[PDB]
């Protein structure tokens, strides 16, 4: 009677699946799989009332469970990481996340029990298994406080005598710029002998975190830098070579 | 009598395989494998009525089951992932999928219990084990909402005084173009000092998602960009060098 009840229940489940709309063969095969697994479990549980010695059954069940345990590790791992994300999550719906270990970049669209759906920056959906969030470092640019401007000014080797003043000038321009956050790092220094140029690093932060505003401020700063460099009598260096001709 | 019945059943199976059409030698070897497996299982189950002490049998069965369980991990993992895909699938038949972790690019043709068949873009079939879908990130470009146009305009360093206006002009052209989606990201900014050029980024989206229509719109935009750049007295930069000769 227990087997009859279970068979009726799963047959109702299969009929419900078919009504919802699915392939005939796939539904029948799934129902047959449920048949076989239920029968195996019941025989493993009813192996003494009409069954056999509890030593062969122990070995058979152990081998089967051991194979099933190794085979099903990844699916269960994804679902466990989903529970973990439900309780402890480093991100929320709608913020931009990133990783230096894997490519998961985009904005979080949905958090599920098995996978997380992320909208990439070319407007495509990306489905990330949840277990990844238990082993990789996750960055959250959606929670940043400042945007950073970094660049290099490569002057010609003949402009060495003009390096110092130029550096000072650039620094002054950055300390009076309305878009630059004066409470963050602000560095302008000559710090590299390159192959064809002397390199000055520029390193600062903007107040805003908006993409377009940061880009506009960066363009303004770059144009001002060009003006400063050219007004002092220096120039930007192309890749350079010394040629000895026969 | 149980062994006789099982032997008759598998012999009928072998004859059916031969009738369906298969190598006779391979069928005989398969039938012999089924023989040996059935005999081993039955002895493991009937090891007390006429068998031995239930301590050596336990050890033998444990060693055998441990080896069999670790050897069969991959096949069972593929089938478990097939069941998972039957219940929870990030794609349907006919859409184009991709992955940043493995090369699986193409359009989904068939979803099976063990493998998934995908048609590549050079019209070849590719068979992907299902277990991969439990551990890699899957992108679905077949479900995209927009296509993206990104490019770089590289102007000569002598065109610095013409950067600003050019940027504005390009931006205006993108805001009046009938093929550009005005509700998405639209960025045109000077954002890079390159080795031989000043670089302006172009970043926008098209309304359509069709391949040929997107390519036609991109070609139209590129030709308009060339016209805008040349009409303002600037030019595109080749790789440049400064040469010092003896
Ligand atoms: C020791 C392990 C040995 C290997 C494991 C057994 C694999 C053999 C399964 C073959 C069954 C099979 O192909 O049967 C056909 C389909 O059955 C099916 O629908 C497939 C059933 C698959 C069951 C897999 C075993 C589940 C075990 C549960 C315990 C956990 C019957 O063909 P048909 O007539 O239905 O053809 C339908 C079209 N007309
Ligand atoms: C742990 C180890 C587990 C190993 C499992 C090995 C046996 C599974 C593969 C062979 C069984 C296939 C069963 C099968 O296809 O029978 C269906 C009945 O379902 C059923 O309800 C058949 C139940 C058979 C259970 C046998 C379990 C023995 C475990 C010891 C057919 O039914 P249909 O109406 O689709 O057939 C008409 C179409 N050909
Ligand atoms: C066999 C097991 C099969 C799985 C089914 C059972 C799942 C059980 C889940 C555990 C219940 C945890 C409930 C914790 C509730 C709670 O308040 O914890 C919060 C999350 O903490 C945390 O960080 C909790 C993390 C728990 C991770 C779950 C592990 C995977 C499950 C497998 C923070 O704690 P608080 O008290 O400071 O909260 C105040 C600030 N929100
Ligand atoms: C007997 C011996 C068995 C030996 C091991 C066999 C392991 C084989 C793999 C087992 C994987 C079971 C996955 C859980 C099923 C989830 C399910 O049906 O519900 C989903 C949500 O469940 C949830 O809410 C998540 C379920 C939480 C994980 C389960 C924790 C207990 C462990 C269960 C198996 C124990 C063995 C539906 O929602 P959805 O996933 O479609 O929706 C979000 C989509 N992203
Ligand atoms: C402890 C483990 C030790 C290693 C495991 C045993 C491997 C040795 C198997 C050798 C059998 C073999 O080569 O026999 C020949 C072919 O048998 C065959 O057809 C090959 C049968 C392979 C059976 C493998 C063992 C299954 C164990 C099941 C438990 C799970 C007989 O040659 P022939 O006369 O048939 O030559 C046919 C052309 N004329
Ligand atoms: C867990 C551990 C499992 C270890 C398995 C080791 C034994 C397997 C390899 C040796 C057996 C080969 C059997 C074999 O080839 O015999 C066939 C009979 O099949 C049969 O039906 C022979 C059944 C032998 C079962 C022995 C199992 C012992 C387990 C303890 C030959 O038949 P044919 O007509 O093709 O021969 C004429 C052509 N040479
Ligand atoms: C030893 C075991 C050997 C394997 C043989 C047994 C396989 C059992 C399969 C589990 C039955 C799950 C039935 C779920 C039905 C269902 O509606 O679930 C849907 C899928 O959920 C999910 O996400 C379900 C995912 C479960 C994946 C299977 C795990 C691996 C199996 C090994 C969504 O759930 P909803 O109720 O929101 O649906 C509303 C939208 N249709
Ligand atoms: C006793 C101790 C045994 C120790 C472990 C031994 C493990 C060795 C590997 C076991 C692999 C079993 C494979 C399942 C057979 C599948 C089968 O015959 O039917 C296929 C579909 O079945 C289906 O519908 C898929 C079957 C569902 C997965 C099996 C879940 C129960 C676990 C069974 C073994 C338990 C132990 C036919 O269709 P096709 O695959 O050709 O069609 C789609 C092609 N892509």
């Amino acid at each position: 009677i227990l087997t009859i009840k279970l068979f009726l229940l799963i047959n109702q489940f299969e009929k419900q699946q078919i009504k919802k709309g699915r392939d005939i063969t796939s539904a029948r095969i799934m129902s047959r799989i449920i048949k076989i697994t239920i029968i195996v479990v019941l025989v493993l549980l009813y192996g003494e009332h009409f069954g056999m010695s509890l030593s062969g059954l122990l070995t058979f069940g152990g081998i089967g469970g051991l194979a099933v345990g190794m085979a099903g590790k990844d699916i269960l791992s994804n679902f466990f990481s989903g529970i973990m994300l439900y309780f402890d999550r480093p991100f929320s719906i709608g913020d931009w996340i990133r990783s230096p270990d894997r490519n998961i970049e985009g904005t979080v669209a949905e958090i599920g029990w098995r996978i997380t759906k992320i909208t990439t920056f070319d407007n495509r959906p990306l489905y990330v298994p949840n277990s990844l969030f238990s082993s990789i470092s996750v960055e959250n640019p959606g929670r940043m406080t400042n945007r950073r401007i970094t660049t290099t000014i490569g002057l010609r080797y003949e402009d060495a005598a003009k390096v110092g003043v130029i550096v000072e000038a650039v620094r002054e321009m950055l300390k009076n710029h309305p878009a630059i956050d004066q409470r963050q790092t602000l560095l302008v220094y000559f710090n590299q002998f390159a192959d064809s140029s002397l390199n000055i690093m520029v390193y600062c932060f903007t107040k805003t975190t908006v993409w377009a505003e940061w880009l506009a401020a960066q363009q303004d700063v770059y144009l001002k830098i060009i003006d400063i460099v050219q007004s002092h009598g220096a120039d930007f260096a192309f890749p350079s070579q010394t040629l000895y001709m026969d």
